[PDB]
């Protein structure tokens, strides 16, 4: 199922590609119009569509710039869009944060992940009725994390990326 990046949610710190399948961080903010839906404080963007039911999978390839990082997972539709405050599963973000030496799951408090290696891609699997979000290393199949939750209403693919040279690209 085709997932794309939703420009109407994208932080001004994010440049979506013309095909809306990739996104890079920009130090110079884009002139995106103000909206209550738009991330402002975190360099984040939702996917489209969101999901109310069923099993869904997608893959995110990632490149990090110097001192860079990204966040890959899922977010409840009610996720706060405004402020610089880090989001966690309390805020309805179930994601892994990847940086050059250190990856962590967005539990509350956060879980440091002792991975064989830093991923260069992440496979996300949502099972809405099972209340599970599973993350694997897309290339090696190393398990990264499994979140267990009870979902109500729509759950969206969630992405964030930061520092120059950092970028994400969606695959099937």
């Amino acid at each position: 199922g085709v997932i794309t990046l939703d420009p109407q949610t994208a932080s001004r710190s994010l440049v979506l590609s013309e095909d809306r399948k990739s996104v890079r961080y920009t130090r110079q903010k884009k002139n995106l119009p103000d909206s209550p839906l738009r991330f402002d404080g975190l360099p984040a963007v939702l996917g489209f569509p969101g999901f109310s039911s069923g099993r869904h999978r997608w893959q995110v390839d990632l490149q990090l710039g110097d001192g860079g990082g990204c966040t890959v997972g899922v977010a409840g539709e009610g996720v706060r869009r405004k402020g610089e405050m880090g989001l966690s599963a309390e805020d309805g973000v179930w994601a892994v944060i990847i940086s050059h030496q250190q990856c962590w799951a967005s539990t509350s408090p956060g879980t440091d992940l002792p991975l064989s290696e830093i991923p260069r891609g992440v496979r996300v699997a949502l099972d809405y009725e099972a209340g599970q979000v599973t993350l694997h290393n897309a290339q090696t199949q190393e398990p990264i994390f499994t979140f267990t939750a009870s979902f109500s209403g729509k759950v969206f693919p969630f992405f964030a990326v930061w520092k120059k040279g950092s970028c994400l690209t969606l695959k099937g």
